[PDB]
Formats: C-alpha cells, structure tokens, sequence
C-alpha cells in the first residue's frame, strides 16, 4: 500500500484535497513546470487521488509544493476530476486554513506560487482568509450563443486564473434543487462554444461556464460549471474574480467596492478589486473547515488502485 | 473538534466508511434497536458522516457496534444519503476487510449482527469475503408497470435484506457511460411504484430498484438504483440475493450453482444459494480493498457541521 497524506477541508462547501505527503517528486522547477511533469508522467496520481473510489467528482485537490522563492511559504498545483487547473481560489483559502491546521503557518500574509502566478493569502484572526489573486480582465464581451431549445444567450469571456464564459441572460432558475438542470444547461453551452471555435486569448479553452442571477441576501447568485462537468459549491473565487472584471469593465463596480456573491448553494465570497497599472487585481474572501485528516492507501491488488472510469 | 474515526474501504468500486469511533451511544440493545435510537436522537451525525462536503451522496456508511451475542466479532448499522438499510451486502464484505486491516480478526468464519438478523462472513485466504446473507424470497412475480414515455414494463418484488424490484424487460443499455439515462428511468420506475401503492410484504417500500441484462463475461450485468438515488457501483450484494430468489423460483437456478454478477461498472460478485427447509439462503462472494484511514473533523463554527442541503 503506497500512502497518500491529506487534509480534506471545505470552502463554502467545495472541497479541497491537500496532498501533503506521497506523491511523486517533480523536481525543483516552477510550479508551472512541475505541472507539466506532473501530468505528463504522473497523471495516474490525479486520477488515485480525486477520482472514485478514493475521491469524488466534485473534489478538488491541491499538491503541495516547495516553493522557488524563499518569500513563499508554499506552491500548489491544483486539480480535478478532468485535468488541470490555473488557479483555484477556494482551493487557495482551504490550502492555506490547512497550513494552519498544521501548525506550519500563522495569521498574517503569505506568498503562495502557482501555475499562473503568485497570489498573496492573509489568514485573518477569525480565521477567514483574503486571496488577492492574479489579473483578471475581460476578453471579450456580449458574445452571441445559439443554444438548441433555448435560443439566444449572450455572454462573456474572462480571465480570473481560469477561462470562464459568463452569463447573466440564461433564464434558469438558480438554486441546489435545480442542478440537475443547470448542469445540462452548461455543458449545452460549453459544446455550443467549442462547435463555434470560440477561445480566450491565444486559443486558451474556455472550460468554466458560470450563470449569475438576483440574489436576496447577496449582490448575485451564481452556478459554475467546472472543466470536468461538476459544479463548484462554493461562489468560485477565480469565477467571481473573472466577474469582477466583468462588472468593472461594463462601470458597475470601482476599485476597493465589495462585491457579495453567494453560490449555488448558499454559501458566500465578499470580493473586490484593486487597480494596478492596466491591470485589475481581485481580492477574495472566503472561510474554509478542515474536513478530515485521512492517509490514503493504494493497494496494488485493486483493480481501481489508480481510480475508475474513463 | 469533534472526531470520527473511520476506516473508508470500496467493494468492487462502491465505497463504504466505516466509523469506529465517535459517534453517541446507543445502548446494548439490538442491532435493529440501536437503529431506532441512531435514527431518532443522532440522525445529524449520519448526515454529518455521509453526505458532502465531508462525505458523497454516493457513500455508504457501517457504523460498528459492539455486539449483543458473545460468538459474534461485531455489530454493525448501515446507512445512506437518505436513510437506513437493512442489510448490505458490499458493506459487509468491506466491514469484515477493515477488521481485519484493524488486526481486531483474522482468516476464518465470523457472525455479524444486523438489524436484519445475524449474517456469517468468511474471510478466505485470498482476503475475499464470503457473506452468508440472511434469507431470501420473491414476494410477487412479474409485477405490471405502466412507464410514461415507456410502458409497460414487468418486475419481480422480492427481499434480499432490503426490497428491490427487479426487471429485465426494460430495454435499457447497462453501462457506466449511460448512468444517467439508468438513473432517470429506474427514479420513474419508483415514482410509477409509489403511484400505484406497490409495496412489499407487510407495506414494505420498494426503495432499491434493479435492472437486469445480458453480460459477455458473466451471467447477467445490472444497473441498481438506491434510496438516496446513486447507484451502486458494486453487483450490490442484498440486490443479487433478491436476484438468486427470483432465478431459483423461477427453475433458474438450483441450490449450489454458480451465478456470477456483474456491476455497472464491470466489478463481480459470484453467488450461489443454499436451502434450509423453506428458507433460500443467498452466499455472496467478493473483494474489498482498504481506500484511507480518515479522522473526520467536526467544526462547530462550519455551517455545514452536520452536512450540506436538504
Ligand atoms: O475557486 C475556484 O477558483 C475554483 C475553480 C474551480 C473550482 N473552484
Ligand atoms: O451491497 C448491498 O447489499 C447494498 C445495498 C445498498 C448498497 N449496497
Ligand atoms: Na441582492
Ligand atoms: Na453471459
């Protein structure tokens, strides 16, 4: 039985893998590169760590990574049930939450190196934990979709750390006992994209879908589609960071405004954005919990050693 | 805080957390009276144990008691995203394997408690477990339904350790790429059983439902939807029990004779049944494999302490 290490804890309900011990070594390069070798060479360790029967489809894990520079206190490269991610915002603050949990950081302000870049972490006194993430900017706007059995949805393409397509004109109704449809509904619009060749920049796929509606208690509801057609519990931080730029770029939120948005399920990020020079820098916070300390064990004599399915 | 301590497992892909430590007592009664209590007084920690975000609408949990009988190795509850079951056939074999794993038994022949009744589990030297189920019947045959959209469709009503009806005239493909389409049709199946006041003996609700076909590499290939509607990812071994009823009453099947049954993702258990007087007695043998030693953690600042939605 080889032995994965892990944390499990939740942000608003999405969970988090942090792999803090088993997996491969994958060099000392960045975190950029030791993802390609990590999928490259080592992807049936993705697949042992996230996929049933060990892991489940919603999870997403989180490799814990020495970092290059000696200002950081940790790299990370994120995953799901698909692939690879950019960045992952609730991925980021259940990192960090476990850190602490471990007793290998304090409150205060962290480095943190990804495949995208460094975001800066500050674990608060209550513990929450403020993300200020890379850029985000909006590539495109009002972008026309012909959906069958819907029609026209109209929609745009951003960057927060991850491709999103956002819409706000989709007409569904947004809440946990309506998933089931929503999924259908965003993976309809994931396939009209890639029929119509529509990328981010330098043909970057768009692999999140987010829909956004009124919401009582928040300033907007969302439901996000991730890259491997789970959805994201949580309000999604490189989601809601993507739509921050949205908002700035259409004049409806400025710089240090807070942003309240609530996902699918209830739960909730307050965000807002600093300017820097051209570029727009989202701020994110959110709690996470620390959902169990387990060590994985991977019988060689399991069929499913290396998770099941396709 | 709060800890559970579990040994999480999977029979043939279908996973089973069995918790060790941690949850309220629950007296020195029966199996099936300590169910009553856990149900009426303790039901939040089910849900907490079970479903997201620290566990999977999928996940079947065991909590292990301390049996009422002196030559039995245990006692054990099982339950789901939506209640209580019976007995459980993959949840046993995988009870009995982390035992084992435990060093609390070794090879040999073993009495486990139910609410059900007592069950005898053989650990083999392969470290397969053989489950000597309670007894098995058909309580009615070739039951008729009416399929909106479908229809008409016949099936079996009969007991296994939990009710399950069973059809083989659905027209279904049985596959994991087409669980979907499966989920959605044995959910009306049991929405058209609940319309037309089907039950088992005695008013049982018909809240398994399993569909049968044709395998190029074993007897027969099924799709079964639980309670809590995930499907088992195992042959479900209290569903292939009602199956070898229904074979035997059928002149399918004799006492002794081999059936082997796969699940809808390709996972087998091999069956054959015995008769004692006019009892069919169904034996279940499978493999289970160790998934994580896991302490789950109960924070009472989480919002979802006790688990996610409804
Ligand atoms: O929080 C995020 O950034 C995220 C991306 C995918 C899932 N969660
Ligand atoms: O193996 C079984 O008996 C079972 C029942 C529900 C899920 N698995
Ligand atoms: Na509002
Ligand atoms: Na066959």
């Amino acid at each position: 039985m080889k032995k994965i290490t892990v944390i499990d804890s939740h942000t608003g309900g999405e969970p988090t893998r942090l792999v803090i011990d088993g997996f491969p070594d994958l060099g000392r390069g960045s975190m950029a590169e030791r993802l390609q070798i990590l999928e490259r060479e080592h992807d049936q360790w993705r697949r042992a760590c996230v996929l049933e029967p060990r892991g489940s489809d919603v999870l997403v894990g989180a490799l814990l990574c020495q970092p290059q520079a000696g200002d950081a206190c940790a790299g990370v490269i994120f995953f799901n049930n698909s692939g690879y991610l950019g960045m992952c915002g609730h991925g980021t603050i259940g990192l960090v939450r476990s850190l602490y949990h471990l007793g290998r950081i304090d409150q205060g302000v962290h480095r943190i190196e990804t495949p995208v870049g460094t975001v800066e972490a500050t674990l608060h006194e209550d513990l929450s934990v403020s993300v200020r993430n890379v850029p985000a900017y909006r590539y495109r706007t009002q972008v026309m979709l012909q959906l069958p059995g819907h029609g026209k949805v109209h929609g745009d393409i951003a960057w927060g750390g991850n491709w999103f397509f956002l819409i706000s004109d989709h007409g569904q109704r947004i809440a946990l006992d309506n998933v089931e449809a929503l999924t259908h509904y965003t993976r309809d619009v994931r396939q009209a994209l890639e029929a119509a060749g529509i990328t981010g920049a330098e043909g970057g796929v768009i692999d999140h879908i987010e829909l956004f509606a009124d919401d009582p208690q928040a300033d907007s509801r969302n439901f996000v589609l991730c890259p491997g057609k789970a959805y994201d519990r949580s309000p999604c931080g490189t989601g809601t960071s993507a739509k921050l730029a949205c908002l700035a770029a259409d004049g409806k939120l400025a710089p240090g405004q807070a942003w309240r948005q609530a996902s699918v399920i209830g739960s909730q990020f307050s965000a807002h954005y600093e300017k820097v020079g051209e570029q727009l820098i989202p701020i994110l916070r959110g709690s996470a919990h620390i959902s169990a300390e387990a060590t994985l064990l991977l019988d060689d004599s399991d069929p499913f050693v290396w998770g099941i399915g396709s």
